[PDB]
């Protein structure tokens, strides 16, 4: 079961790696009226990271 | 074992908010040919919603 | 524990299939500068696919 936990906190990293990628992606799209979406972007990534964080730990 | 599972549960929630909001931040670009890409959004949210809240419970 | 760890595996499951819609609707708004980005794509995505096989073993 630990390796499990392993394999799934890998999965949802490289996820988290996607994520951001497509992120980036739609803001060189938009590149305002996007305040509200990029301060909600930015807590959100942040949280992720905190319990990425937390977990590799 | 028990507060790893809901570490990771926790980040799966929090990317899935992320995932959201790149759904809408996608929807305000395109704002007609995205017919069977909305199903597609819809079904798997749905289907991501209902397995949060199975693990939640 | 088992059956928590096959929810989350399936939660992982159906957002990366929520991740790979998002990447082709970025990449149907793209359609050049996006070859570094694609690259990432790809191999962030065969990487999620590599952990998603080897957790569903």
């Amino acid at each position: 079961i630990v390796q499990q936990q392993n394999n799934l906190l890998r999965a949802i990293e490289a996820q988290q790696h996607l994520l951001q990628l497509t992120v980036w992606g739609i803001k060189q799209l938009q590149a305002g009226g996007w305040m509200e979406w990029d301060r909600e972007i930015n807590n959100y990534t942040s949280l992720i990271h905190s319990l990425i964080e937390e977990s590799q730990n």
